[PDB]
């Protein structure tokens, strides 16, 4: 263990080191040009090979934290470009690394990355493959300076995979665009989850996080003993607190540790793990954390012995409340992978709340014998909406369904921005497609999964530009109560309808040109605007107007002189709708 650079270069491989060095630098120095970092990276790599050859050589003894610092502080235009940051360089180390972390900018002012024409990509990718990929790695890096670097590195390679396949396929855009849309979407998702998880830790504190993890880890490793789960939860909770804080190496090394541990103690934890524990350093902890729920033990009791019918319960509770409730959750979670992490927390919070009454009451055993009764309705609420709504998505496909929701929520929260209403109805809709194709024993996690990100995205927009007290309530409640609070929203019976607008219901023959996506967005803005103009309108009345609009369109887009039909027939539609409503 002579040299941390040498170890990390041996550990990683040149090609990975190089990628990670690049992502590291790109995250701290977001206003420098790609070609500058190639210079850095290669300067570091060239250096890193010295030490691999002879860990005694100049500076090899130095700390990665110290060599990264020294590198940063030899950028000349550093005060010019960044200003405050430069002042960090005047600190001797331990603080200096902190000072660079402090003065990172999350969310700079940078132009949106344009996706080129398919053919430009494939061509460039052929012409010069590495410079193509790293360039774009450099661009996502600077735009997400707090994203775990090897996770990012993992996407680059799924990216490389998608070029390698489709730029040798006759119909390039037919292949590539969905693959890339998948990845766009799967990275915004990921890059939100991290922001949520960290924000959850600061606001709600370390306790609740452990609660969450226990439920989770127990769902995943049901054969493990509660102490093992506790060992895991604990270290895992360290890991999130350190990775949030933004130190790459602390986050990395901590994670590495945990992967060693899990694979060394493999038999104690999960059968479904051999696979992952084969994969090399970088992929290990990624893989572990993605992995399937292990199959549950056949020989499995009711909980009721240890948590209802035993005496010694109030003693066992009071002896250590958080550990006893831990045990409750461990036992309840591993019996139910088909529950949402959050569902299981509603059980524990409800349980908790009874013992607070019943251990302090005259007859404890009798104050609480009817408590798993209290769970019955808590488990059915999420189960029912799933059945109800996945039934409804079965009737009307993804699209007709999106419009069902678009009506639903526009009624509930009419004050929302119309685009905002369209995007979430659209996004929700998609969840329906994804999660409803699973069986019932597998739906409720999937949906928690998705809803949680949508529901957050929702609440960030709202944080920035507030529009509704009732929304604010949900976004400023526990991540446990979040989804129900939304489900609890009712039709806004206060709402004053919006002044009719001629232009809003005028359409032109340009929509017949537009892609089915493009069209649908046009149609769907209308439907909202319609809902916001005549909210007191019935589904029947609405399916009426919607069907007319639909015929109208397909009349003027199967007609000579399209433009003048849209002005004339549209004149009718509006008057005849204005009427019916
Ligand atoms: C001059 C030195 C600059 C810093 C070097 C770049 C940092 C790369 C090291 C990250 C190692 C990641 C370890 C994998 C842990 C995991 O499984 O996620
Ligand atoms: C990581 C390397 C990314 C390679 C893909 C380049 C295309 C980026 C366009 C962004 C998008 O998908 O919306
Ligand atoms: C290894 C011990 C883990 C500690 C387990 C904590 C048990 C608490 C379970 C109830 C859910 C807590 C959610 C936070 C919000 C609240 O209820 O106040
Ligand atoms: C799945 C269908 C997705 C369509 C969006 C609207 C349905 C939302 C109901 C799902 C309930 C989420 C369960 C997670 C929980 O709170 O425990
Ligand atoms: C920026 C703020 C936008 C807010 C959009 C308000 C619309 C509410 C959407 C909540 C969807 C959650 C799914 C709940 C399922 C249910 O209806 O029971
Ligand atoms: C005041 C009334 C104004 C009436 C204007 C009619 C607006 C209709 C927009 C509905 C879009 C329905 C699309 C359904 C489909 O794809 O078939």
């Amino acid at each position: 263990h002579k040299s941390e650079v040498a170890h990390r270069f041996k550990d990683l491989g040149e090609e990975n080191f190089k990628a990670l060095v690049l992502i590291a630098f790109a995250q701290y120095l977001q206003q420098c040009p790609f070609e500058d970092h190639v210079k850095l990276v290669n300067e570091v790599t060239e250096f890193a090979k010295t030490c691999v050859a002879d860990e005694s050589a100049e500076n090899c003894d130095k700390s990665l934290h110290t060599l990264f610092g020294d590198k940063l502080c030899t950028v000349a235009t550093l005060r010019e470009t960044y200003g405050e940051m430069a002042d960090c360089c005047a600190k001797q180390e331990p603080e200096r690394n902190e000072c660079f972390l402090q003065h990172k900018d999350d969310n700079p002012n940078l132009p949106r990355l344009v996706r080129p024409e398919v053919d430009v990509m494939c061509t460039a990718f052929h012409d010069n493959e590495e410079t193509f990929l790293k360039k774009y790695l450099y661009e996502i890096a600077r735009r997400h300076p707090y994203f775990y670097a090897p996770e990012l590195l993992f996407f680059a390679k799924r990216y490389k995979a998608a070029f390698t396949e489709c730029c040798q396929a006759a119909d390039k855009a037919a292949c590539l665009l969905p693959k890339l849309d998948e990845l766009r979407d799967e990275g915004k998702a990921s890059s939100a989850k991290q922001r949520l998880k960290c924000a959850s830790l600061q606001k709600f504190g370390e306790r609740a996080f452990k609660a969450w993890a226990v439920a989770r880890l127990s769902q995943r490793f049901p054969k493990a003993e509660f102490a093992e789960v506790s060992k895991l939860v604990t270290d895992l909770t360290k890991v999130h607190t350190e990775c949030c804080h933004g130190d790459l190496l602390e986050c990395a090394d901590d994670r590495a540790d945990l992967a060693k541990y899990i694979c060394e103690n493999q038999d104690s934890i999960s059968s479904k793990l051999k696979e992952c524990c084969e994969k090399p350093l970088l992929e290990k902890s990624h893989c572990i954390a993605e992995v399937e729920n292990d199959e549950m033990p056949a020989d499995l009791p009711s909980l009721a012995a240890d948590f209802v019918e035993s005496k010694d319960v109030c003693k066992n509770y009071a002896e250590a409340k958080d550990v006893f409730l831990g045990m409750f959750l461990y036992e309840y979670a591993r019996r139910h992978p088909d529950y949402s992490v959050v569902l299981l927390l509603r059980l524990a919070k409800t349980y908790e709340t009874t013992l607070e009454k019943c251990c302090a009451a005259a007859d404890p055993h009798e104050c609480y014998a009817k408590v798993f009764d209290e769970f019955k309705p808590l488990v059915e609420e999420p189960q029912n909406l799933i059945k109800q709504n996945c039934e409804l998505f079965e009737q009307l496909g993804e699209y007709k369904f999106q419009n069902a929701l678009l009506v639903r929520y526009t009624k509930k929260v009419p004050q929302v921005s119309t685009p905002t209403l369209v995007e979430v109805s659209r996004n929700l809709g998609k969840v329906g497609s994804k999660c409803c194709k699973h069986p019932e024993a597998k739906r409720m996690p999937c949906a928690e999964d998705y809803l949680s990100v949508v529901l957050n995205q929702l609440c960030v927009l709202h944080e920035k530009t507030p529009v509704s007290d009732r929304v604010t309530k949900c976004c400023t409640e526990s991540l446990v109560n979040r989804r129900p609070c939304f489900s609890a929203l009712e039709v806004d019976e206060t709402y004053v309808p919006k002044e009719f607008n001629a232009e809003t219901f005028t359409f032109h023959a340009d929509i017949c040109t537009l892609s089915e996506k493009e069209r649908q967005i046009k149609k769907q803005t209308a439907l909202v605007e319609l809902v916001k103009h005549k909210p007191k309108a019935t589904k029947e009345q609405l399916k009426a107007v919607m069907d007319d609009f639909a015929a109208f369109v397909e009349k003027c887009c199967k007609a000579d002189d399209k433009e003048t039909c849209f002005a004339e027939e549209g004149k009718k539609l509006v008057a005849a709708s204005q009427a019916a409503l």
